[PDB]
């Protein structure tokens, strides 16, 4: 079943979600289905739950290829200081895109729908995807980390390398 | 004549306009008149030339009432350090609405489009309406000017005080 996301303004964005404690649950399968689902109708690479009012730390993503994954519960660890820029757009913000650094090296760990641990190094995109859908869980969007205001606009018309 | 208004990603409201030199002419009275017609079909309260693509120190505003005016060449100073916030949109980046602090009290000085000297003292609205003008002309939009991002979001779906 496809849920509305919700846009930037709606309180309910800058929550912080409290844990999944339904891990392996027909429920909780459910819901990630239908955030599969959302994220795909809406064209996105990510998703977080708080996006379709959901107010649980949750997020799927995926699709250089991300593996598709539904992750509970996660946390984030920096894997060293440096920092990388990348355009970023959020399906909560619709027709925008800015620039945003992010670390180039994660470990994020967490659980999988049915329960079982999942923890990962990742680079690049991939890092930068779970960074930003975990932001979410903590109620902050993009535009609070951009650093250069000239990359920020809309999609159709920015000429920024 | 109705002219587009570029929307924000566009590197021409990036730019510093030069000053208007065409004072008292048929070119800058058609300009102008142009900048009124775009801004009310806009159902804007502000409109600055670098919107509508002309790299020039010119804004149209007006309509607690603010007085229709075209400032060329316009400078601003603050009247003391009391800065207000107070909630800002603007059609470049339509649907979206932040909450920015701007000086309460300014003078602001420039010519008629006729030729005619404009000097005077704002405050408030009338005032955060010529900073916010100004802004252009300096190739700066507002949400480089927000503080609590929390405020920032979409007209239909804010409910921040
Ligand atoms: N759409 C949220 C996921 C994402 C895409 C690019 C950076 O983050
Ligand atoms: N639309 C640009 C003028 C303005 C309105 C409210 C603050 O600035
Ligand atoms: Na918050
Ligand atoms: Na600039």
């Amino acid at each position: 079943m496809i849920r509305d996301i919700i846009r930037m303004g709606d309180k309910r964005l800058l929550r912080v979600a409290p844990q999944v404690t339904n891990l392996g649950s027909a429920e909780l399968h459910a819901l990630v289905s239908d955030m599969f689902e959302t994220m795909g109708a809406a064209h996105g690479v990510g998703l977080a739950a708080p996006q379709i009012a959901v107010d649980l730390q949750l997020m799927v993503f995926g699709f250089p290829a991300v593996p598709l994954t539904a992750l509970a519960n996660a946390q984030i660890e920096p894997l060293s200081d440096e920092m990388e820029n990348g355009w970023e757009g959020c399906l909560s913000i619709p027709g925008l895109r800015a620039v945003i650094p992010r670390y180039r090296y994660i470990r994020y760990r967490g659980f999988a729908p049915d329960g079982s641990p999942i923890e990962r190094e990742a680079e690049g995109f991939h890092a930068r995807v779970v960074q930003h859908e975990y932001d979410h869980l903590v109620g902050r969007l993009y535009p609070s980390r951009i650093e250069n205001f000239d990359t920020f606009g809309f999609d159709d018309v920015l000429s920024y390398d």
